[PDB]
């Protein structure tokens, strides 16, 4: 029966200020969990069940957990204590270009990919990694960059170079993009095999306005360094890549200011 392989096949792990509950469901039967606390219901017929509850302090908490059906089966709990991971800024002198036979270069006009991780950002920073031309048509491109340690990821920050702000929106910042990662070792040719993809991304304008305008809160906005998090369903990992599929000014050229990746170190 799908309700009893369910939470006998179950997993529980920390997430970020909760818990990731995983399952199989072969069948893609419909399952109903209901998750307690001294909280949740998820209703799914996936096949491989992942879901997350959020709110928790990182501490040990007590969890419980059944499965039942829409034909009233009902799964005996399962019990589980577990500390939320609780996450940190991941300790930036780490970070390391990693630099793969098919990747971009980042390495113009005097800096490298590793100026992304050197503390220096702002409105009125200088600060950049700097790509080269390319003509539009090439995208998606990327690059990757070797972390230093192994981590779960929570989220990241992402500046954009700016030099006062007029460049804000424009001249390489990048405007959609992929993160993936991996634990192990990636292949020098830059094979996209072996790697896991971890984040959709996207940077906002608030104006909406076109390229060349920036509004006051765009730059305002840009310079506070903009947020996005990581799926929760996402493996440790040590390697990162950034996909880049576009630019908010569409040429093929990529610049950036400084990234802040957070999580718990393995």
């Amino acid at each position: 029966p799908a309700y009893l392989t369910a939470i006998e096949e179950i997993e529980v792990n920390p997430t970020f200020g909760g818990i990731y509950i995983h399952t199989t469901n072969g069948g893609r039967n419909y399952l109903i969990f209901d998750v307690s606390t001294k909280e949740h219901t998820e209703y799914t017929s996936v096949k491989n069940i992942g879901f997350t509850l959020r709110g928790f302090s990182a501490e040990p908490h007590d969890f419980k957990v059944r499965v039942r059906d829409l034909y009233d089966n009902q799964s005996e709990e399962y019990l589980t204590t577990l500390t939320p991971l609780y996450e940190e800024k991941l300790d930036l002198t780490k970070f390391k270009t990693f630099y793969l036979a098919n990747d971009i270069k980042m390495d113009n006009a005097g800096h490298t990919l590793e100026s992304l991780f050197n503390g220096d950002h702002g409105l009125n920073s200088w600060n950049y990694a700097h790509g080269y031309d390319f003509n539009p048509s090439e995208f998606p491109v990327w690059f990757t960059f070797d972390m230093g340690q192994t981590a779960q990821l929570s989220r990241f920050t992402s500046w954009q170079r700016s030099m006062g702000g007029s460049y804000y929106y424009r001249a390489g910042a990048i405007k959609e993009w992929e993160v993936w990662g991996r634990s192990d070792l990636p292949s020098s040719d830059g094979s996209w095999d072996g790697w896991t993809k971890l984040a959709d991304c996207e940077s906002i304008k608030p104006s909406g306005w076109p390229t060349g305008s920036n509004s006051e809160e765009d730059i305002t906005y840009a310079s506070k360094g903009e947020e996005f998090e990581f799926l929760a369903d996402i493996p440790p990992v040590r390697y990162i890549r950034f996909k880049i599929l576009s630019t908010h000014d569409g040429a093929g050229l990529v610049v950036m200011q400084q990234l802040w990746f957070y999580g718990t170190p393995i």
